[PDB]
């Protein structure tokens, strides 16, 4: 195994280093506005060294953006595909690449058999070529790597089954900035090449000058280079035709033949395209070939890529004709005019890369190596696209919830083979596709029109319901005596209980367990743990009486705590934000202990009075002018007081101090240790009154944030033996700090209401001497070192915070883990900040055509980990990566993959068992079974189950290792007859494994295995 901490990779271009050196000056470079006037030596190309040009027709089809997926399909895409089939069939030399499989699959299943056959033939013969082959072209900033893999697998599995092809070249022309998580996943999925486009204009300029636009992109910690994937970065401002033929858009626009008038398009540079003819072909060719040769100067081989397309292009037959005919005339003239020394033709993306590597192999060029990422993107001036790291935060949080439900549903149902009548495969396929669709770069990014966001939400809601149905049927079969199990596949044996989604104050959706001497004395509940190690976590349920005790199925008492159900209200009468306690329902909390990838059953029983093993939390409402807060049967009276500083300690955990406004002020790790200053504060960013306005994409603040005026907020303190918390009703946010014995959990119920042109940020202030350094993660896969650069504007120092961020000095580290992707930064030494929501009245001119005024309450969740790191073995100062500690990693897992909770729906569960998976191996803490998916239907004689195993890298800080058993996923199911290592998509077998044993992977590595069973 490579050491990912101590050896600094030696690469030609290291993005953090390049950023530190670059000046980012935005000067007018001439017709190539962000570059310079390219000059070339006409003698470079000649009879023995020609410029091979590949013109690649393409059509960018967004699976939802300003129209929903289905509206685009009906109005545009089905026509584009229908006409592509006809035109390619009839013009053998014409080519076309396709990226979005969600649309292709939608089209293909609507085709008659005759057309399906014609389609397969033009794919088989190379005319229509799939690039990437994912369900969508995902966002690369907010997306979790697990969902990036999920959508890639969904599209590629469909392609393998129906088109018999697996793309090895990726095409990503629209994500707003790019992540190294893509080549990581792609290189482990059989890919050989990839192309990206939206990178900062200054980076394009810099790499172009060095001819470093094509590079072997390896991971930041990869010393050897085995993760390397050849990458081509386009050089210009857009993927449209005016910005793809060469440096001068006024000339290139003249070669987009759909802009002559009848199509309602024109050239903004004021020179229109002109139909190519025998009398103008020489002059048109001279202009075009000159653009081509200039573009060629920015690359190292004599093979040139010329994309030819734009949004939803190649729709009308007349469009296909006008583009094809004119280009055929240009090619015939250019290729027969020896003096140009050019051979041009229509080509596919793979054809381009194949020719590039043939040149490389002929010793024509050597490519530089590169590590790093391409955030935060700016397409021009100071227009940095960091706004979308936060836009539509409700759905960004929903993404993570569904992510986990999909994994749990596929894992829980994987244990058995199911009869087709159970509709398990059907429900899982729908859930995977709706979550996959939302990975689109106008989906999770929050950059779509209001009605389209609603469509994605409705789709995800159905996906959540599908996961629940599958999960609950699976639990029932897994925990019921086999000879008693009698399933009704449409029946709800269990109801899922989720305490954080939609969340208290967002939707009153949780069911109350109703017990009573005259109706039902007890209720079974079951917890599922998708992680491959034994796990304990507190779980809570609503019950109709405070006198409830908990036992496991061996009838052993389980210590429990009951607290009130508190809801916050904006009292329009008193003009205050305060809590009201339920008088009919209460929260019971207890520690669940669950096997690796298993289930554990508990029983809640009502009693006449206080049960022996249940304690009750005290509650204290701090505010001036208090009024009574009755709680029905709750046995402890609420206390009142004037606002004041307070301190709390649960178990042996840290002791936290809060200001009289209910916000954290300090953390004390142990009884002896000091009270380390850690202050939470909420602020607001505004919008500029002159110049460019912030929108769904752009963050253009009118300067540093201003503190939110807090007034004298109401603060609620609940103190319990198992869980305590401090909650405060601030303007736009009910902020909560929850303590359970370890790092606190933070929850923000964010309702930006009608606060127009406002962005709410949550900031942490400490004395940590971090200077200008901070760390943020990429797709929940790795942490990359960031350096705040004052030579760039504030918005440029904002980065995606998909799951975590931290700052540290030689001795102390503060890590903030998130349950949703949001944007954030460290704008001053000792600080961390992350945006909660943003409401913008204006459009930011990137095509959306609207601002963001559809905000809705959202419950953001976090874990805040303060730790001493002076004893930790960390990477050297020049290493571009950072790594989490064991506690921070566990804390992230508690947010993204919590225990799932199920309430038995009927009165009695006959045949109930207390546990499943007690014999599953409890793997080392840095290892996870990211995916467990049965790959065969029940009629398959040989059953196959796929596993994706990921090993992160945790810092060694002096804590002895201990125990843990080897996890061999190939032996998790009985009767194994074969074990194979495969690509991450499970589509290609890479290794037949001896003894049918799946070995574990190395730190930061990810592998897939498929076990076959008789
Ligand atoms: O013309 S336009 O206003 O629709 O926008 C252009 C071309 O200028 C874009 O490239 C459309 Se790109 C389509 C969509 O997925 C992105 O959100 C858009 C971000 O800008
Ligand atoms: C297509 O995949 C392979 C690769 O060319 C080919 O040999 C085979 O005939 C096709 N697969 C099937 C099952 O039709
Ligand atoms: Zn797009």
């Amino acid at each position: 195994c490579q050491d990912v901490v101590q050896d600094v990779p030696n690469v030609d271009v290291q993005m953090l280093e390049l950023y530190d050196r670059m000046s980012f000056k935005d000067i007018d470079g001439g017709v190539w506005k962000q570059g310079w006037n390219i000059k070339y030596d006409p003698l470079k190309y000649n009879a023995h060294h020609k410029l091979k040009v590949f013109v690649v027709p393409h059509s960018h089809n967004d699976p939802g953006w300003i129209q929903t997926f289905e509206e685009y399909y009906q109005h545009d895409t089905k026509h584009i595909l229908s006409n592509a089939l006809r035109h390619l069939h009839d013009n053998p030399e014409m080519k076309f690449i396709w990226a979005e499989i969600s649309y292709f699959a939608r089209f293909y299943h609507d085709l008659g058999e005759n057309k399906k056959l014609q389609m397969k033939s033009i794919v088989k013969n190379g005319q229509l070529e799939f690039v990437t082959g994912g369900w969508v072209m995902p966002d690369e900033a907010n997306s979790h790597w697990r969902n990036v893999l999920l959508q890639l697998t969904e599209g590629q599995t469909w392609l393998k089954q129906f088109m018999n092809v697996t793309p090895t070249a990726s095409w990503a022309i629209d994500p707003f900035g790019h992540s190294p998580t893509m080549p990581y996943i792609l290189q482990k999925s059989g890919f050989k090449n990839m192309l990206i486009q939206r990178t900062h204009y200054s980076v394009k300029k810099e790499l172009a000058q060095q001819r470093q636009l094509e590079f072997l992109w390896r991971q930041i910690w990869d010393n050897k280079g085995d993760t390397a994937l050849f990458t081509h970065m386009m050089p210009f401002y857009s993927y449209d035709i005016p910005h793809t033929c060469g440096p001068d858009p006024k000339v290139c626009c003249q070669f987009d033949f759909k802009r002559m008038g009848s199509f309602g398009l024109s050239c903004p540079w004021k020179v229109p395209p002109r139909t190519i003819s025998d009398q103008n072909v020489a002059a048109r060719s001279d202009l075009l070939v000159d653009q081509w040769k200039k573009k060629a100067e920015l690359y190292r081989t004599n093979v040139l890529l010329i994309p030819l397309g734009d949004d939803f292009r190649f729709k009308q037959n007349t469009e296909w004709d006008v583009q094809r005919v004119n280009y055929e005339r240009l090619f015939e003239h250019i290729n027969s005019q020896a003096h140009f020394n050019v051979q041009a033709q229509f080509g596919t993306l793979q054809e381009y890369f194949d020719a590039v590597h043939q040149a490389e192999r002929a010793g024509q060029a050597e490519f530089p190596t590169l590590s790093g990422d391409f955030f935060t993107y700016a397409d021009r001036s100071d227009n940095y696209w960091s706004g979308y790291y936060t836009s539509r935060p409700y759905h960004k949080r929903m993404d993570r919830v569904l992510m986990h439900y999909v994994r749990a549903a596929e894992m829980l149902s994987a244990w058995h083979s199911w009869d087709g009548m159970a509709r398990i495969e059907e429900r899982l396929e729908q859930a995977r596709r709706e979550l996959s669709l939302f990975q689109h770069h106008d989906g999770i990014t929050g950059t779509a029109k209001t009605h389209v966001v609603v469509d994605y939400e409705q789709r995800m809601q159905e996906a959540l319901k599908a996961c629940q149905m599958v999960m609950q049927q699976s639990v029932y079969r897994l925990l019921t005596k086999p000879s008693i199990y009698s399933p009704d596949f449409s029946f709800s044996y269990f109801t899922l209980d989720d305490s954080r989604w939609p969340g208290s104050g967002v939707e009153d959706s949780r069911t109350t367990i109703i017990l009573g001497e005259d109706i039902l004395p007890s209720k079974h509940v079951v917890m599922h743990n998708t992680l491959p190690h034994w796990r304990e976590q507190l779980v809570d349920f609503y019950v109709s009486s405070p006198f409830v005790s908990v036992t496991d199925l061996a009838n052993n008492p389980v210590e429990a705590q009951v607290s009130p159900v508190w809801s916050w209200h904006h009292d329009t009468l008193t003009k205050t934000i305060h809590p009201q306690g339920s008088t009919t329902k209460y929260r019971i909390i207890f520690k669940a202990r669950v096997p690796p990838m298993g289930l554990a059953t508990y029983v809640l029983t009502i009693s006449d009075s206080k049960p022996e093993h249940t304690s009750y939390a005290s509650n204290l409402l701090l505010r001036k002018n208090p009024t009574s807060l009755p709680l029905g049967q709750y046995p402890e009276d609420v206390k009142f007081g004037d606002p004041r500083e307070i301190s709390l300690r649960v178990g042996n955990g840290p002791t936290l101090a809060f200001s009289e406004q209910g916000l954290l002020k300090s953390i004390q790790l142990t009884q002896d240790s000091p009270h380390v200053p850690v202050h939470f504060k909420f602020l607001k960013y505004g919008v500029r009154s002159h110049g460019d306005r912030s929108g769904a994409y752009l963050f253009l603040p009118n300067g540093p944030a201003s503190p939110v005026e807090l007034g004298q907020p109401v603060v609620l303190v609940t103190k319990g033996k198992l869980e305590s918390s401090v909650s405060v009703g601030l303007p736009s946010v009910v902020h909560q700090t929850i303590m359970r014995g370890g790092a606190p959990e933070i929850r923000n119920l964010v309702d930006i209401g009608s606060l127009d042109n406002t962005e709410i940020v949550m900031r942490l202030e400490t004395h940590i001497d971090s200077g200008d350094i901070f760390y943020t993660d990429l797709n929940g896969l790795q942490f990359i070192k960031r350096r705040r650069l004052d030579k760039l504007p504030l918005q440029a120092n904002y980065y995606p915070i998909p799951s975590g961020m931290f700052i540290e000095d030689a001795n102390t580290r503060l890590t903030l883990l998130t349950g949703q992707p949001l944007g954030g930064s460290s704008l001053a030494s000792g600080e961390l900040e992350i945006m909660q929501d943003r409401r913008l009245a204006s459009d930011d001119e990137r095509g959306l055509g609207q601002g963001v005024l559809d905000n809705k309450p959202v419950l953001h969740i976090y874990r805040l980990v303060l730790e001493k790191v002076n004893n930790c073995v960390r990477p050297s100062k020049l290493h571009p990566a950072g790594y989490l500690t064991s506690a921070a990693h566990k804390a992230s897992q508690s947010l993204l993959d919590p225990l799932d909770k199920f309430i038995f729906a009927e009165n009695e569960w006959i045949g109930a068992q207390g546990q499943f998976g007690g014999d599953h191996p409890s793997a080392r803490e840095d290892l996870d079974v990211s995916v467990m998916r049965r790959l065969t239907k029940s009629s398959a004689k040989t059953q196959r189950v796929g596993y994706v195993l990921h090993r992160t890298n945790l810092m060694q800080c002096g804590t002895p290792e201990e125990h843990t058993q080897k996890l061999d996923v190939c032996h998790l199911l009985p009767n194994v007859a074969r074990c194979e290592r495969t690509t991450l998509t499970f589509l290609q077998n890479l290794e037949h494994l001896d003894g049918m044993v799946a070995p574990e992977v190395c730190p930061m590595e990810t592998a897939a295995y498929v076990s076959s069973h008789s």
